[PDB]
């Protein structure tokens, strides 16, 4: 799969951290993020799907070496760390044939798994509505853990 790069955007307390909801496939809560263009380097996809996404451009606050990557399915996705952005910075797709609605989330609030099916014997996940952002949320806790404590 063709690489994907985008941003894990934290406000000034990094208690809350800005979701993307899109349409259709994917009509629920995901961190901004889309796929490479040929010859573009990680960090200029990532500014620009994040800026095509939510109008504002992560360019001078990008870390080389402060992001959480996972590989899904055999597709590599790479979310840089953007702490410190206030909560007050208004935020404006591009894109509203992509992006529907644009909103900060309490950390602590959002799910790190989908729920089973246990009560009902049935096999698999129930629906969730932050099933794109939930793979990130450990990885990101440990990461903030880590560097802030
Ligand atoms: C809406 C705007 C665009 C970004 C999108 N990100 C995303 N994360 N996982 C997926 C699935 C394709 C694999 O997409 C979700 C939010």
């Amino acid at each position: 799969g063709v690489p994907t790069y985008g941003a894990i955007i934290l406000d000034e307390t990094l208690e809350n951290v800005l979701l993307v909801q899109g349409y259709l496939a994917k009509s629920g809560w995901g961190f901004p993020k889309g796929k490479v263009n040929k010859e573009e380097a990680p960090h200029d996809c990532a500014a620009r799907e994040v800026f095509e996404e939510t109008g504002f451009d992560i360019k001078d606050y990008i870390c080389k070496d402060d992001y959480i990557e996972l590989r899904i399915n055999d597709q590599l996705a790479r979310l840089y760390i953007i702490p410190g952005i206030p909560k007050d910075t208004k935020f404006n797709p591009k894109t509203r044939r992509e992006i529907r609605n644009i909103e900060w989330f309490s950390i602590e609030k959002l799910p790190c798994h989908r729920n089973d099916m246990t009560p009902k014997s049935k096999l698999g996940l129930a629906p969730n509505k932050f099933f794109m952002a939930i793979p990130f949320i450990r990885p990101l806790r440990d990461w903030l853990s880590r560097r802030f404590g």
